[PDB]
C-alpha cells in the first residue's frame, strides 16, 4: 500500500535529467546491477554514470512505480520502465523488478531484472542487437 | 527465515513432478514468466509450465539465496540452473521471483532473469528460439 520515500526518489531520480540524484541515494561502496543489460557499478560515481549512460543511449527514461513493499532491510519494486532507444524504429516499456536493501535512508544495493527480448521487440531492434 | 511456501516452490520447480508446482496455486492464480514471455492461469496450465520446462531444458534446479515477506508479498532470489537440451553447455543464471500468496495458496507468481546470460552461457545465438 504506502510507498517507502526511497522508491519515490529512485523513480524521480531515473526519470529526471540530473544523474547525481540517482547516485546519491547510495552508500559509498553501494552496489548497482542491471541483469538485463549484464551492468554492473559499485559506488556513487559510478552509479550516477550509470543514469548519465542509460541517457546518452535512450531518450525519454521514465520508470512508473506499480507498487512496492519493504521486509526489513530490503524493498521490492514493481515498476514500469520505458524509453526510445536513439536511432530505435519505436519506443518501449515493460515491467521491471528491483530490489533494493537499504540502512536508513541510504541504498547498500540495487538489482534491476526486466525483459530485453522484450524491449528489443517492443522497439522494432533485432533480436540480437547491441548498441 | 525462508517462508515455507518458497522451500516448497523451490523443490517443485527442482523435482520431477509437474503437479508439486501446480498444486501450490489458487485455482485462478497467474505464473507469468518475463524472460521467455509466457502467461499461464489456474493449475493445469502451471503445472504443464513445468512439463514444458522439463522436455526443452534437462536438470532444471532452482536454490534459494535469500526470500522475504511483507504482508502477502513474498520475495525470491534465486539461482536458476539447467541445460537446454541440444544446447553446448549448461547455465545458471540468478532470478528474481515476486509472489502473491493468501495463506499458503500463491495467486501470482512473476519470474525474471538474463535470458541473454542463459543463451551466452549455453553457447547458444543471442536470437536463438526454440
Ligand atoms: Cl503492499
Ligand atoms: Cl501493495
Ligand atoms: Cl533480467
Ligand atoms: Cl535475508
Ligand atoms: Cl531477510
Ligand atoms: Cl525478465
Ligand atoms: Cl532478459
Amino acid at each position: 500500500m504506502t510507498t517507502p520515500e526511497i522508491v519515490t526518489a529512485w523513480a524521480a531520480a531515473w526519470t529526471g535529467t540530473n544523474p547525481n540524484a540517482l547516485g546519491t541515494l547510495f552508500a559509498a561502496d553501494g552496489t548497482y546491477v542491471d541483469h538485463a543489460i549484464g551492468a554492473t557499478m559499485t559506488g556513487r560515481e559510478q552509479i550516477s554514470g550509470w543514469k548519465a549512460r542509460t541517457d546518452a543511449m535512450i531518450e525519454n527514461v521514465h520508470v512508473t512505480i506499480t507498487k512496492a513493499y519493504r521486509a526489513g532491510d530490503h524493498v521490492t519494486i514493481e515498476a514500469v520502465y520505458g524509453g526510445h532507444i536513439k536511432g530505435a524504429p519505436t519506443p518501449f516499456a515493460v515491467p521491471m523488478a528491483t530490489l533494493l536493501r537499504t540502512r536508513g535512508e541510504e541504498i547498500t544495493s540495487d538489482q534491476d531484472y526486466y525483459s530485453l527480448s522484450s524491449v528489443l521487440a517492443q522497439s522494432g531492434l533485432p533480436a540480437d542487437w547491441t548498441p
